[PDB]
């Protein structure tokens, strides 16, 4: 299954929608740039399973997305550790533009 997460609410809120997504191994999360850019998608090293910086860095999309419809996806294949992957948008961090992917 692919779960889409809007970056920016349709109504002009600096939020990921849905902020929390539960996925199973093999599922994909697709972020779509919707409203109020720029956005990015950052996982801190201590915010992924096992606190792996290698993993968190590979998954982070630190570059800023400005154009509507720009996208980034992660397929949480069976080779990903189960657990929570908590992320945030740096440009809108102060607005609480955060989310969490729970694998399994
Ligand atoms: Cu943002
Ligand atoms: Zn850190
Ligand atoms: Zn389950």
């Amino acid at each position: 299954e692919t779960f889409t997460v809007k970056m920016g609410a349709d109504s002009g809120l600096f939020q990921f929608e849905p902020a929390n997504v539960t996925v199973h191994p093999g599922d994909t999360v697709k972020w779509v740039n919707n409203k109020l850019p720029p956005h990015n998608i950052l996982f801190d090293d201590k915010q992924v399973p096992g606190a792996s910086k290698e993993l968190a860095d590979k998954l982070s999309h630190s570059q800023l997305m400005f154009s509507p419809g720009e996208s980034y996806e992660i397929t949480f294949s069976s080779d990903f550790p189960a657990g929570t992957y908590t992320y945030y948008c740096a440009p809108h961090r102060g607005a609480g533009m955060v989310g969490k992917i729970t694998v399994e």
